[PDB]
C-alpha cells in the first residue's frame, strides 16, 4: 500500500513550478525543506493561500539566510538550533495547529573573519522580514543583542585567541515566525555563552544585568524577573539547572515576552517539576492543574532519567544519535503578572521516535485533540516516507509544555532537513 | 612534507600482509603509518620495528573489533574520547613506544558479553607465546575482582537502566615496546563491578588490594598511605578512585597503579596529588614538584572544576571540552610511599600550543633529539590536516620523577593516520 509523501503536497509542487532560484544552494534548501513544511501547513489546516503565502516568505527572506545547503563535504556554519547543526527548524503548536520555525541567519560573512561568530547576519534577515510585518518592534532586540552576543571588537578578540573556544557552537541568535491569520510573529534567541567568555561574566549574570537593566525602562518585568533570579540562587552553586538562552517577541514592549532559559542537566520527574512550581512557589490551582498534565506527559514519554552531561557539540550529518539530552525550560516574565511562567521542554532527541509518537498521540486523544491524534503519525512518516520509521531516533528534538489560560499547550520540535522525495532524489 | 605513511616498514609490510577482512585492513592503514613513524623516530632498530608492527598486525588488530566508523554498531572504548580501542602513547624520556587497545572480540557487546569483560582472554591467549616474562597471577586477581563476571553481566545487561550512557570498558592491555621484547599491562574500570555489587570503586580497588596483600604483605604500607590519604581528602573530594593497573609480569616485579580522577583542575589539586597532601617532602619529591610546576605553567590547562563529558564523540567531531586530571600511585614493594604519576589532561586543547609547551620542557631538559623532532613527527602523523587548528592530538601528557629522573609520555590519538 502506497503510502503519503510529503513531496506530493500541492503548494510545495506548484511553488516548485513557480520559483525563481539563483544559486544552486538556495534551490536545495527549498527543495530540502519546503515538502514537510508545505505538508505540516496543509495537516495543520493553513488555507491554501496561507500555504502559500508562508511558503514564499520563507524561500525569499529565509533561504537566503540559510547559507550554503549543508553536507560533512564542504565547511558549514554549523547552528547551535540542531543537533546536526543545520540552522532550520519547524515546530508544530500540536494544541493550537500553529506552524513557527525557527532558522539562524548566516550570511556571506558568517565565520570568516568579517564576522568569525556570526553576530552580524542577523540584521540582514531581519532588514528582509521588517517590510512584511507592521507589528515587529526592535527596541527590544536592540537592548538583548547589544548585552548579550559578541560585538565586533569582543569577535576580533576571541576569533584570534579562539583556542579558548575550541569545538563550541558560535550561534550568538536566531530567528523564529509563529505563522498565524495570514500574518507572523517574530522571536528571537540569545546565546551569551560567548559574551560570557569575552566578559569574564556568567551567562547569569549577563542575562539578569540587561533584563534588570531594561526593567529601568519597563518596571513591570522585574517582579517576575525578581522571582525568577530568587528560585534560580536558592539551587545554590551545584544546581543541575543553568541559563543558556533568552528570547524575546520582537514587538512592542507592551505586548513582548521576555523568556529566559534554563539547562536542566538532571533527567526527572522531580527536576520538571521543581521548574514547573520555582522549587514550589507556584501553589495555584492552575499550576496544578498544569502539574498533572506534566506527570501525565512525563509518564508517556518516558524519557531516560539521571544526570545527562553536555553532549557531543554537533552530530555529522548521517550519524544517528546515540545519546540523550538535559531537559529545558523557560521562565516567561509577563508584565500584567508578577509570578514567571514556566514553560518546560521534554528533550526527546535521540529516542525512538514512533514511540514517541506514540506517546504524542495518546496525549492528544486524552486532550480531545481528535484531528492531532488521528493524523500525526501518518503525516510525520510522510515528512520523510523513504525511513525505516520503527528505528529512526533523531526526529523528534523536544516537546514543549505550558499551561496558559488554564489550557494545555504543546509544541513538537522537528527535524527539518531532506524531507520527501530527497532520499530517493551501543550505550542506549 | 614529512608524511607518516613514508614510513617504509609500514610501506613495506602493507606489501606483505594478508588481511582476511576488510576491517583488519583498515584498522592497519589507518593506525601503522603513525606506528612505525613513532617507531622511526624513536630510533627503534629496523628489526625491532618490523617485530613490533607484525606482533601488532597479526596478534592486536583482529582484537581491534571492526573497524570504527559513525555509520555501523562498534564497541565504544574508553581508551578515547572517539570509543576507538587503539591509542599509542610516546614515553619521551626514554623513547619508549607503547600502545594501549581494548580487546574486542565477535562476542564483545553481544549477549554474550554485553559489557566486554571476556575477551580480553583471547586477546592474551595470543600475546602470551610470544613473551615468557607475562605472568597472570596478579592480573587474573584484579580482573576476578573488578570486572563484571558473566552472572553480573546479564544482570546488568537485564537492568541497563543501571548502565545508562556510561561506556562499558572493563580492561584493556598495554605493551610497552623495549629491545625486542614487550611488557604487558593491564587497565581494569571496577566502574560497572561498582554498580552490580553495591561497592564503591574506592571498596573494591582497596578491598582487592588488601586480599591480594595478604599473600604480598609488601605493598601494604603504600597502600595503608594512600588510602588515609584519600580518606583525609572526605565525602565531597573533587578525587576518586576510577581504575587500577598493573604489569603482567611475576609479582615480585609488578607494580600496582591506582588512578584518581580529579576533577579540580589546578596547580594546587596537582601538587595536592603529587605530595599525597603534604605527606611527601623529601627532596626528591620537591625536585619533582618543581618539574610538576614547569609543566604546568607551560602547558596553561584551562583551570577549574571539570565535569564528566559526553560519553563520546563521534568521529570527525572536534571536541569542546576540557576534562579531569588523572593522576595514580605505584604501590612499589621496597618502598613504603606510594609514587605518583600525573596527568595533564590536554585533550581539547590547541595541538600546536601544547606541542610548543612540550618541546620547550624537552629542551629543558636537554632531550634535545626529542626537541628537534617532535613537532614535525606529530604533523607528519597527520599530514593533511590543518594543524593549527587541531585539538584532539594530546589526550594526555603524564609525569612521574622516578629515582630522580623526570620521566614524560604523550598519549596521542592514533587513528586515521599518514595518507589516510
Ligand atoms: N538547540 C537549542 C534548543 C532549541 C531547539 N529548537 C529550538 C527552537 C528555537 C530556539 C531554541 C531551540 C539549544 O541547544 O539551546
Ligand atoms: N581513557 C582513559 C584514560 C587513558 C588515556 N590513555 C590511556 C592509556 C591506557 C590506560 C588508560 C588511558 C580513561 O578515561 O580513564
Ligand atoms: C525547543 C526550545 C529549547 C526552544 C524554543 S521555545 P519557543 O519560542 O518555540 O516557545 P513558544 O513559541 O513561546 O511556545
Ligand atoms: C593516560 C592514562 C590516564 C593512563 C595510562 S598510564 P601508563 O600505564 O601508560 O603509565 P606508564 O606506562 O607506567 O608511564
Amino acid at each position: 500500500m502506497k503510502a503519503a509523501n510529503a513531496s506530493s503536497a500541492e503548494a510545495y509542487r506548484v511553488l516548485s513550478r513557480a520559483f525563481r532560484f539563483d544559486n544552486e544552494d538556495q534551490k536545495l534548501w527549498w527543495h530540502s525543506t519546503a515538502p514537510m513544511f508545505a505538508k505540516m501547513l496543509e495537516t495543520a489546516n493553513y488555507t491554501t493561500p496561507c500555504q502559500y503565502q508562508y511558503l514564499i516568505t520563507y524561500k525569499e527572506c529565509v533561504i537566503p539566510s540559510l547559507g550554503c545547503y549543508p553536507t560533512n563535504s564542504a565547511p558549514r556554519w554549523l547552528s547551535i538550533l540542531t543537533r546536526y547543526g543545520t540552522p532550520f527548524e519547524l515546530s508544530l503548536n500540536c494544541s493550537n495547529s500553529i506552524v513557527r520555525y525557527t532558522f539562524e541567519p548566516i550570511n556571506q560573512h558568517t565565520g570568516t573573519d568579517k564576522d568569525p561568530f556570526n553576530t552580524h547576519a542577523i540584521w540582514e534577515s531581519l532588514q528582509h522580514l521588517l517590510p512584511l510585518e507592521k507589528s515587529i518592534d526592535l527596541e527590544w532586540f536592540r537592548h538583548f543583542k547589544h548585552d548579550l552576543t559578541l560585538n565586533s571588537e569582543e569577535s576580533a578578540f576571541l576569533a584570534h585567541n579562539d583556542r579558548l573556544v575550541g569545538g563550541t557552537i558560535r550561534t550568538q541568535n536566531k530567528l523564529a515566525l509563529d505563522l498565524k491569520d495570514g500574518r507572523f510573529a517574530l522571536k528571537t534567541y540569545i546565546y551569551p555563552a560567548l559574551k560570557a567568555v569575552v566578559t569574564g561574566k556568567t551567562i547569569h549574570e549577563l542575562v539578569f544585568g540587561s533584563v534588570r537593566r531594561l526593567a529601568v525602562r519597563e518596571p513591570r518585568i522585574l517582579p517576575p524577573l525578581n522571582m525568577l533570579e530568587e528560585y534560580i540562587r536558592s539551587r545554590g552553586s551545584k544546581s543541575t539547572a543553568s541559563p543558556r538562552l533568552v528570547s524575546c517577541d520582537l514587538t512592542s514592549p507592551a505586548k513582548s515576552r521576555i523568556k529566559i532559559y534554563l539547562l536542566e542537566q538532571m533527567v526527572s520527574l522531580e527536576a520538571m517539576e521543581d521548574l514547573w512550581t520555582l522549587g514550589g512557589r507556584r501553589r495555584d490551582a492552575s499550576t496544578l492543574e498544569g502539574l498533572s498534565l506534566v506527570r501525565e506527559l512525563w509518564d508517556l514519554i518516558q524519557l531516560s532519567p539521571g544526570l545527562k552531561s553536555y553532549p557531543a557539540p554537533y552530530l555529522p550529518l548521517g550519524v544517528i544519535p546515540d545519546e540523550r539530552l538535559p531537559l529545558m525550560a523557560n521562565f516567561t516574565l509577563h508584565q500584567n503578572d508578577p509570578v514567571p511562567e514556566p514553560q518546560v521542554y521534554f528533550t526527546t532527541f535521540g529516542m525512538n521516535d514512533m514511540a514517541v509518537a506514540d506517546a504524542l498521540t495518546t496525549f492528544f486523544e486524552r486532550r480531545g485533540w481528535s484531528e492531532m491524534a488521528r493524523t500525526y503519525e501518518t503525516t510525520l512518516k510522510s515528512y520523510y516516507p523513504h525511513a525505516d520509521h520503527d528505528k529512526l531516533n533523531y526526529l523528534h528534538a523536544y516537546i514543549s509544555f505550558s499551561y496558559r489560560d488554564r489550557t494545555p499547550y504543546l509544541s513538537v520540535y522537528l527535524q527539518s532537513f531532506e524531507t520527501g522525495d530527497w532520499a530517493v532524489a551501543g550505550v542506549y
